[PDB]
């Protein structure tokens, strides 16, 4: 599913992702926007042989499972195809670990890259939430 911009604020928002671990609303569908392009079955292979997964590209030799990333840890418990369905909602929870992993939203490159620092309010503009 590609999420529209209000569409996903409202469904991160009702997940309890505005504010949480004090990164305002902004900032997670900037990292969307940029990590998937707000494209729930977005994935992408990386050199050392791991994946990222779904709308916000959460990488397999970390938090989830794909059977063919030896050495993964699997800290959030699923398998990477959980992260690619239509529903947001393991994505979020597993979000919600790894932003509490110790580097805050530096753990998502694109949000370091072209979120970190910009006026992250804009993502959120017009949107009835
Ligand atoms: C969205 C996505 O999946 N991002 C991936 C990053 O998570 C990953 O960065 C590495 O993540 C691990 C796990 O958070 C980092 O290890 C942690 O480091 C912190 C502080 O340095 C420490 O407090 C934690 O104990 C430790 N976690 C554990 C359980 O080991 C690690 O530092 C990150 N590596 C770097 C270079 O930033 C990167 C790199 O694989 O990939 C992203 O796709």
């Amino acid at each position: 599913k590609v999420f529209g911009r209000c569409e996903l604020a409202a469904a991160m928002k009702r997940h309890g992702l505005d504010n949480y671990r004090g990164y305002s609303l902004g900032n997670w569908v900037c990292a969307a926007k940029f990590e998937s392009n707000f494209n729930t079955q977005a994935t992408n292979r990386n050199t050392d042989g791991s994946t990222d997964y779904g709308i916000l590209q959460i990488n397999s030799r970390w938090w989830c499972n794909d059977g063919r990333t030896p050495g993964s840890r699997n800290l959030c418990n699923i398998p990477c195809s959980a992260l690619l369905s239509s529903d947001i909602t393991a994505s979020v929870n597993c979000a919600k670990k790894i932003v509490s992993d110790g580097n805050g939203m530096n753990a998502w490159v694109a949000w370091r890259n072209r979120c970190k620092g910009t006026d992250v309010q804009a993502w959120i503009r017009g949107c009835r939430l």
